[PDB]
């Protein structure tokens, strides 16, 4: 009963920029929009906002060799696109040599990184002049981008493009739960759209200054379940799975949107008029894999509401995170299969954040992180029935190597395997990060 998995197979652990940085408005760094919407009252708990967070703007040597000596080959990180472009075409030295910096101690640890360009820190100076519902927005995006690969590159392994589109779009956007906080449809859809070029973009960058490094988007996907046997809980269910997967999946393998969702939205797609000739081709490049984030099934049934989907989700009570998140590993595995069947058939996957928020307690130096721990192992063993049955999942990353800022959820919320005391910021591994050390040591379990 024992779990191996490939030779080959990556392991590794992820971060985000503005989760655990800190340094906001240190060396050159103007606000992002997170840093706008933080103060908005009611969009963060407790009005929490990124300020300081794991400080990791200052411990990283201290962090990524804790990485090393906990046995991680793979790191995937985000760059702060605020550090970068703090305005409109300057460029911020300060910004580059931070990230140069944190490759020289990557590579000295003999760590393999993972780039990823966007992590829904939009810079604010850009949601002024309209943020992702302005395809101006698309042109910074190139020059960011560009700068990015002409300063790296060369020892960038590989490469994330877009952090999960639908996030930054539906919700950013649309429900106004994620930054910048709009609520309005018709922008969600143009975001969206917009947010999916420069996965094109950045791809064709990436080709036209002939890099080598492997490529790829990340999209966050949930396996789908109706409530009931009844019609429309079905028909619910197909609404939610193509709002959040198809949507997205179906326009990066197929050129196309969702028929169904493009009928569903009605008005609000305006005759899908902010499309241009090109555009979906640009879109249309799987890359060299599929990066995947994956955390919990939706149950749905449906509902006659005022809302766009029309959609209820259960809440199962049943086991679930401190989040309220359920944990249903098989629909992992189903999951996995599913997008093999469509969009990806054969290209490689690769699972770039998954992971769990449980309630943490520290214990004499020490987080018996139990139930993270039921999460990432039985996850695991979902991850390997699918090999084993022929997937192509080349690697894994635990998300969250520290407890960070956790976006709405503010600090409320540690998906950390390694535990930060915020009142010191001295980072303590959790069980579970041991368990992940002798894990990939025996390279399974
Ligand atoms: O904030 C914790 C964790 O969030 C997710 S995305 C998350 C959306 O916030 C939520 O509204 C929706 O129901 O589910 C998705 C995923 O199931 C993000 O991927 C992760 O990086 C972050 O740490």
């Amino acid at each position: 009963n024992t779990f191996i998995f490939p030779a080959t197979f990556m392991w590794g652990t992820s971060t985000s920029s503005y989760q655990i940085e800190g340094g906001t408005d240190e060396g050159g760094r103007t606000p992002s929009i997170w840093d706008t919407f933080c103060q908005i009252p009611g969009k963060v708990i407790g009005g929490d906002c990124g300020d300081v967070a794991c400080d990791h703007f200052h411990h990283f040597k201290e962090d990524v060799q804790l990485m090393k000596q906990l046995g991680f080959l793979h790191y995937r990180f985000s760059v702060a696109w605020p550090r970068i472009m703090p305005a409109a075409g300057i460029i911020n030295e300060e910004g580059l040599l931070f990230y140069e910096h944190l490759l020289d101690e990557i590579e000295l640890a003999g760590l393999i990184p993972m780039l990823t360009l966007y992590h829904w820190d939009l810079p604010q100076w850009i949601e002024d002049e309209g943020g992702w519902t302005q395809r101006e927005t698309i042109q910074h995006f190139k020059t960011y981008a560009s700068v990015i690969m002409d300063r790296f590159g060369e020892r960038i392994n590989w490469w994330n493009t877009i952090n999960e589109p639908y996030c930054a779009s539906i919700l950013g956007y649309g429900t106004g739960e994620h930054a910048p906080g709009h609520e309005n449809w018709r922008e969600a859809f143009t975001a969206a759209h917009h947010i999916l070029m420069c996965h094109g973009i950045a791809s064709n960058l990436h080709k036209e200054k002939g890099l080598t490094g492997k490529i790829g988007i990340t999209l966050n996907m949930e396996h789908v379940d109706a409530a009931s046997e009844r019609p429309e809980d079905v028909a619910a269910a197909i609404r939610r799975d193509g709002f959040i997967n198809r949507w997205f999946a179906e326009p990066l393998f197929n050129g196309k949107y969702p028929e169904d969702m493009v009928e569903w939205y009605g008005t609000y797609l305006n005759g899908l008029d902010f499309v241009q000739p090109g555009d979906m081709e640009l879109i249309q490049q799987p890359g060299d894999f599929l990066g995947i984030n994956y955390y919990t099934r939706s149950i749905i049934r449906s509902t006659n509401d005022a809302s766009l989907l029309q959609v209820e989700q259960v809440h199962m009570e049943e086991p679930v995170t401190d989040m309220g998140w359920e944990i249903h590993p098989e629909s992992f595995y189903k999951l996995l299969t599913r997008i093999e069947k469509d969009f990806s058939k054969g290209l490689p996957i690769l699972i770039t954040e998954n992971g769990a928020a449980m309630r943490d307690e520290l214990v004499n130096g020490q987080i018996e992180d139990t139930g993270r721990q039921r999460y990432i192992e039985e996850h695991l063993k979902a991850c390997h029935r699918f090999i084993e049955e022929g997937g192509q999942l080349k690697g894994y990353f635990v998300w969250s190597f520290l407890d960070n800022f956790e976006w709405a959820w503010g600090y409320s919320k540690r998906f950390g395997i390694v535990h930060i005391n915020y009142e010191t910021q001295e980072r303590t591994p959790k069980q579970s990060a041991l368990w992940f050390k002798q894990m990939m040591a025996k390279n399974g379990f």
